[PDB]
């Protein structure tokens, strides 16, 4: 129900071995851990959740962009990239959060399909 | 060896049924037709060329963004989106040209892999 | 020393009246409110801070994109766009945080200059 | 009435000294040269045209991104970034064409205002 795809705009490649942490907003307004992983060789992270666990709510996808750039010997601007959104059942059922990274910039989009 | 992927930043979806025309630069500096198609339900166009035909050279991928927006009843800025690049054999072998469309803006990136 | 510029990729215009909240990470790892404002008719927000006040730290620039799209009567994907960065850690710099908004997407960039 | 602004997403800076060529589609469907220039230290190029000269038409703004990256001693993917649009077809407007550059990617947006 939830996939993350990360691309590198400097090298023209998937962004491999990027740490990604997903959080769900709790009733007290704290962010609690939900799912995490490292992007694959294809820059993707699948297997984060199941339909059962992925209930409506506010989620945060934190992509560790600073460590990614540092590992490539490149000095970056951001601490991380943050994508915060509401999962809504009246919308399509599969969510892809994509991000396109540069050292001083990033783009993100959502592809929400049925 | 060549794929095109198009996404819609307004609807959060693949951009479906978008016309895409590929041209190769000729020795006289004219653009000659090379391959074309319409994006699928997943916003992708595969099958454009084969490894045999996709030789080094300068290529232009023209995405008919104006017709796409007009069909959705939305007034857009650009006539089309143009992506012009050199295919180089000393680089990885598969090229994905991706574009992310808005009415007054677009993003494009290349994912070049082995 | 800190400016925010926001554009609307749907309308081809500045994004006007966008609320922006800036936080600074405190000693105790919480996010302290630092400054806030709204973009002008030119999509710009200046006057957030001074070079005295804008010390080294980890800053969070929260751009209230959902409130923007909903005030336009549109239902967008993101809650906000957050831009988090270390500032002034090699001395004072001037920062422009720019963002380009669509209902299901945004991009952000930084322009950092040394006065 | 026509301005071009270019930023560098690698350095977090204006993209300076970027060559830009503007064309206008002629009666015979060819691309006639219209104006050209280079971005300044602020990544901006003004003074391309006048409101008299900038008549209705289909215009092509070619940003020479490959020459930029190669002058920096970097090998980029694209030959250039081309921005093609109809202008002034409901009367005169002011156009800003902005671009944000990386070696394998770019984004472009337009800001259109009615003076
Ligand atoms: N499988 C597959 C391959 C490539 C993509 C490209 C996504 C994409 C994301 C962002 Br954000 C921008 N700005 C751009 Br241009 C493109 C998606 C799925
Ligand atoms: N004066 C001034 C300063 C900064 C800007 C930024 C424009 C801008 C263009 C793109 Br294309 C993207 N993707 C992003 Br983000 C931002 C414009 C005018």
């Amino acid at each position: 129900p939830l996939m993350v795809k990360v691309l590198d705009a400097v090298r023209g490649s998937p962004a491999i071995n990027v740490a990604v942490h997903v959080f769900r907003k709790a009733a007290d307004d704290t962010w609690e851990p939900f799912a995490s992983g490292k992007t694959s060789e294809s820059g993707e992270l699948h297997g984060l959740t199941t339909e059962e666990e992925f209930v409506e709510g506010i989620y945060k996808v934190e992509i560790d962009t600073k460590s990614y750039w540092k590992a490539l010997g490149i000095s970056p601007f951001h601490e991380h990239a943050e994508v915060v959104f509401t999962a809504n059942d009246s919308g399509p059922r599969r969510y892809t959060i994509a991000a396109l990274l540069s050292p001083y910039s990033y783009s993100t989009t959502a592809v929400v399909t049925n």
